[PDB]
């Protein structure tokens, strides 16, 4: 499976409620949600090594990791964390996140590529799941 590409969002479900349950205030949710309607996700995969950049109008995040090796990133609500990605199957990776400072809800995310060329991101915080689906440009 090759995740490399420029990805455009085609579905999103439960994003704002995910932010809400994480205690993100209304002002910021509105902005995040407005802005997340027009994102850009760029992925460069070389075997188990990945570079992933997401951009909205108001935020940008970039990560470089190798499956199986711990790296630093942020939770969906902007909290610094140590992450580890593992392959669940040939086309699906899963990431467990641990906060660097303090405690909080258990967060994770997964990325899977479908046979039809769609990229499915799920993000979970405890028992609230958000799904987003992308296609290549």
């Amino acid at each position: 499976p090759n995740f490399s590409g420029n990805w455009k969002i085609i579905r999103s479900e439960n994003f704002e409620e995910l932010l809400k349950v994480l205690g993100v205030n209304v002002m910021l949710r509105k902005i995040a949600v407005a802005a997340a309607s027009k994102p850009a996700v760029e992925i460069k995969q070389e075997g188990d090594t990945f570079y992933i950049k997401e951009s909205t109008t108001v935020r940008t995040t970039e990560i470089n990791f190798k499956v199986g090796e711990e790296f630093e990133e942020q939770t969906v609500d902007g909290r610094p964390c140590k992450s580890l990605v593992k392959w669940e199957s040939e086309n699906k990776m899963v990431c467990e996140q641990k906060l660097l400072k303090g405690e909080g809800p258990k967060t994770s995310w997964t990325l899977e590529l479908t046979n039809d060329g769609e990229l499915i991101l799920t993000m979970t915080a405890d028992d609230v799941v958000c799904t987003k689906v992308y296609v290549r440009e």
